[PDB]
């Protein structure tokens, strides 16, 4: 158990697969691969993740941002382009809002599995107001699906 974190021989689906030894496995709906799968991604002020909720995954139809933990974000918030980049709200943080498994964060496709394997996407702006934007940390990330 001191080397790798929890693998789901018939336990919780939370995703959860998170820094670099945490043999962690999941299988969704659209794209070619049962993962056996880690995330090792660093941003600014940060450890792994920080404010629950920030990695790229791969239930819906597109390549797209992470449902990380059980609170959703119904906060429509402005996923803008790479790393410390504004160029307008791309991802428009919205529904569908569904939680219990690894989900969509708003379908952005625009952030995809190339940017999703060794990829740059834990930027992300939060918004208080409908337009106060705060930058909290954004920087590396980093996923392999495998068997």
């Amino acid at each position: 158990q001191k080397y790798l974190g929890m693998l789901q021989n018939g336990y919780s689906d939370s995703t959860s697969a998170y820094v670099d030894n945490i043999s962690t496995g999941l299988v969704v709906n659209n794209e070619s691969k049962l993962e056996a799968y880690k995330i090792t991604r660093v941003k600014t002020d940060d450890y792994d993740k920080n404010i629950n909720y920030f990695d790229l995954m791969y239930e819906g139809n597109n390549q797209f941002f992470i449902r990380a933990n059980f609170k959703v974000s119904r906060e429509f918030g402005a996923t803008l382009r790479k790393n410390a980049g504004p160029s307008g709200i791309v991802g428009s943080l919205s529904g569908p809002l569904i939680a219990n498994t690894n989900f969509k964060s708003n379908y952005l496709s625009n952030i995809s599995d190339s940017e999703y394997k060794n990829g740059v996407k834990i930027y992300a702006y939060r918004y208080t107001s409908s337009t106060s934007a705060t930058n909290q940390g954004g920087g590396i990330f980093t996923f392999e699906s495998y068997p």
